[PDB]
């Protein structure tokens, strides 16, 4: 009924290794591109099938390779998936903002042909680290065509993000650099009542949790990816009535659960 519906019935345990499609890379030089650094394409291989797209901006100091598994993770799972690197590694969270932003024009117009063949460019959204998570919840505002945000460990001096696009947030428990209390949880907490939310602690995690494999931000990355850029109701079921021992701390408005 879902004509966007990709991929197997989807179990807990596969949402924590690599999907069913083989994933090619394009190395975008930052010299092509004026309005980000450059970065890395993943996209699936093997099929004809088209997918939704995502943009994804590493964090304060970082370059795309601190992401590489979560671009590669999401991609094999069925979508396009561009990392950028910034212009500067110290551009803050809303020059990042600005970057995914020309990554995603970068993208639909731009991309190599076979990229192109693989994405539907109606269906895209957003992810990020830290200041780049931070540059998520900014393009959110800002860009109401989004399907969904995914700010993992996000940092932002600004705590008030008013978007309609679907929002999960990732916090670290332990976080020091952007720790939790500061940043994840009022931004959780003063997205708008009415847009579909959902905020995931780690139980015990650092900052640097999001640059190398995890379980738990595999889920739910995947599943509100899934959920939103595809439709993908096969996901509910990882996003509601959620009692999972991963966590310190899981909160929702439920929107998606009625």
């Amino acid at each position: 009924s879902n004509p966007y519906q990709r991929g197997p019935n989807p179990t807990r345990s596969a949402l924590t290794a690599d999907g069913p499609f083989s994933v090619a890379t394009y190395t975008v030089s930052r010299l092509s591109v004026s309005g980000f650094g450059g970065g890395v394409i993943y996209y699936p291989t093997g099929t004809s099938l088209t997918f939704g797209g995502i943009a994804m901006s590493p964090g304060y100091t970082a370059d795309a390779s601190s992401l590489a598994w979560l671009g590669r993770r999401l991609a094999s799972h069925g979508f396009v998936v561009l990392v950028i690197n910034t212009n500067s590694r110290f551009d803050y969270p809303d020059s990042r903002a600005s970057q995914l932003s020309a990554a995603l024009n970068y993208l639909r117009t731009s991309s190599p042909s076979a990229v192109r063949a693989r994405l539907d460019a109606n269906r895209l959204a957003v992810a990020g680290h830290s200041m780049g998570g931070g540059g998520t919840l900014r393009i959110a505002e800002q860009n109401p065509s989004l399907k969904a945000a995914v700010p993992l460990t996000p940092w932002h001096t600004d705590k008030t993000f008013n978007t309609s696009v679907p929002v999960l947030i990732v916090g670290a428990e332990a976080d020091t650099v952007a720790p939790v209390s500061q940043h994840a949880i009022p931004f959780y907490q003063n997205l708008p009542s009415t847009t579909p939310k959902v905020y995931v602690e780690l139980d015990n995690a650092s900052h640097f949790a999001p640059n190398s494999n995890n379980a738990a931000i595999s889920v739910y990355t995947i599943s509100w990816m899934k959920l939103w850029v595809d439709n993908d109701t096969r996901y509910r079921q990882f996003l509601c009535n959620v009692n999972d021992p991963a966590l310190s701390d899981f909160r929702t408005n439920n929107r998606h659960c009625q």
